[PDB]
């Protein structure tokens, strides 16, 4: 949409994003951030919940279990997306290790 300066858009995007005061859809990802968060964070707290990493496993497991229809290649990205989430997590964990 519109073939105008990109960089600029990347600038305003970066800033605005940082200010976080525009979005407002709450499709699901958000819910994934909250849940996943508690998962990781909690695992980091070390109170009772299992250890990190595994948590994620329990996150995807619970979610899927909540869904009913286990992952399955098909239209939309509702199911696949989930896999994209868990994956994204792992990767982030690959670096987290260092962090």
């Amino acid at each position: 949409m519109d073939l105008i300066g990109f960089g600029y858009a990347a600038l305003v995007t970066f800033g605005s994003i940082f200010g976080y005061k525009r979005r407002g859809g709450v499709p699901s990802l958000i819910a994934g951030l909250f849940v996943g968060c508690l998962a990781g964070y909690g695992a980091y707290r070390v109170s009772n919940d299992k250890r990190d990493v595994k948590v994620s496993l329990f996150t995807a497991f619970f979610l899927a279990t909540i869904m009913g229809v286990r992952f399955k290649r098909s239209k939309k990205i509702m199911p696949a997306g989930l896999v994209a989430g868990l994956s994204l997590m792992m990767i982030l964990r690959l670096v987290l290790l260092l962090l």
